[PDB]
């Protein structure tokens, strides 16, 4: 936590023309060499982000950080001895923390992965993942992003309704039984996210993705969780009812997105399984990684043909 | 913890049927009827092989049982009463199980384990190694009426003391090496073995129905306790989770047909196994609590009777 600028223990809108968006300021006009993604390659919420950054074709416009997996007494760090973990490659600073007070120095709350970077301004556009890949969706369009609109209007209310009970009872579901203080929070949380699975299972078996036939964000954000659960969040947070490898739907739906290419390079189970172990020391004291169940996300899966 | 000189922080003798004595302790301990007792916990893959013993050779008659309490905690195990099937100390009322080893020796120094078998005679302690007093069970009241069968017979001594020796370094003992690990490294390597010792057994049962041919023996007893235990706690409470039991025919199998067999399944209490590690463990779950568990049913029919 960060309480009033110091160490203890941003809603604006990237937009194709400058103008600010529904909330927060305006002067963030989309651009080439101006942006930039600081991230944990474990971090689903960021995780978003990377993948509307291939599938929109952003890599010539936005460049990236990768910070440490291990989140330690300092938070998110930028020590560099992990494969894959970059540094700040902008400011060479030590914790992200930094970036958030440069932005802020009375800051009062959290330091989150993502952030979505001004390196004109020097500041932070939005640590909010569900509106930079909103951004990320349409602001670059004139630029030569790639195509592609993934909350299309005609589908942005089932999106957005798929989106509030996966958020709850998936994406953070998995959390709330992880780090559940009692058996009885336990229950009712992995309760949840076992029923949530099933109802999934039941859509993902009517037709390809979420809503039907095109892929969404709201299955894009299902996703980095799927793809985290059977390495992480089965054993670590004790969802271990079934594995994702034991749904006929759910784990195509696992594979298909994860064989989209550019997809895979974007997945780092090393970071991924290294930062839930390691990090979490009151549910895993010991630190030990778990070998991890067995699956093997390059078997094909046909859920082009099927549907 | 553990016992130093009588204070709360290698019993080898052998029940015979004439009374001599076994090749460790000392002699004395004949069959006979209302005279010895099992102490267990229905959690304990160890204990449970005696329990296994107990059913199969007819032994209810001659061999009473208590149950301590599921929750292993300060005092080490406990006659604590308040859990279903816990029976409480049914021969003295003792508070705990470690009070037993005082009266066998009121200045003993080690661990204080189940299974213990108690002589209600001289009330001193047969036995606290469950690889023994299964032998003991096999044989010893052979004449009173034990139900036949044999489960270390000569002819396959040999073999069964073979598999013994790698089943219980990287099966049973080895679950508990990767969960109480202390390092990445020795994790790795235990965890590896468990793995690797799984592939050896799926291939070997599917040769025939049990471990040395179509007859069952005191390893497949050994390997099943284990089995049992995998997929409800060492999958996830001791992170052997690359594979559960319920992902291989025949390990799976060899799982429900031992279940399945007259009197076994009233040995296993999923809520006792659970509950004890889960909840005693703090070392290496802190919150105290019981994933939902792994799916699994162990009442599906297996056709291992009639395959081979
Ligand atoms: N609403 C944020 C959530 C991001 C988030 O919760 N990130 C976690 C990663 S799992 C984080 O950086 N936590 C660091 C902390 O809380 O100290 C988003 O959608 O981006
Ligand atoms: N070799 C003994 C060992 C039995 C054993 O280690 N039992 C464990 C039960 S899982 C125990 O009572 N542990 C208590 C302790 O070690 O403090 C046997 O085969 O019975």
């Amino acid at each position: 936590q960060l309480i009033d600028g110091v160490w203890h223990d941003f809603r604006n809108w990237l937009t194709a023309d400058g103008a600010p968006g529904p909330t927060g300021t305006g002067g963030f006009i989309a651009e080439k060499d101006r942006y930039h993604l600081y991230v944990s390659l474990a971090c689903p919420w960021a995780h978003r982000t990377l993948i509307m950054r291939k599938l929109k074709g952003l890599e010539p416009f936005i460049s990236v950080s990768v910070v440490n997996p291990l989140m330690l007494e300092n938070g998110w760090t930028f020590d560099d001895s992990f494969p894959g973990a970059t540094g700040d490659t902008l400011y060479q600073n030590e914790f992200l923390y930094q970036l958030y007070l440069h932005a802020d120095p009375h800051y009062s709350g959290r330091v989150t992965v993502p952030v979505l970077w001004d390196k004109k301004n020097h500041t932070i556009v939005s640590n909010e993942s569900a509106e930079i890949i909103r951004m990320f969706n349409t602001a670059f369009d004139a630029l030569g992003a790639k195509a592609g609109d993934y909350y299309p209007p005609a589908l942005q209310t089932k999106i957005d309704e798929l989106n509030g009970w996966i958020y709850d009872t998936v994406n953070n579901g998995v959390y709330k039984a992880g780090f559940a203080t009692s058996q009885e929070a336990y229950d009712e949380a992995v309760a949840k996210v076992f029923e949530s699975l099933a109802r999934l299972e039941q859509i993902l078996g009517q037709h390809r993705y979420l809503t039907g036939n095109q892929l969404t964000e709201a299955d894009i954000r299902l996703w980095t969780t799927l793809v985290r659960f059977d390495p992480v969040y089965v054993t670590h947070f004790k969802c271990d009812k079934h594995r994702i490898s034991d749904y006929l739907n759910l784990y195509g739906f696992l594979r298909d997105i994860y064989q989209m290419p550019g997809i895979a390079e974007t997945v780092n189970f090393d970071h991924i399984r290294n930062h839930y172990f390691r990090s979490h020391k009151t549910i895993n004291p010991t630190g030990i990684i778990s070998i991890g169940p067995w699956q093997d996300l390059d078997e094909p899966h046909g859920r082009d043909v099927r549907f």
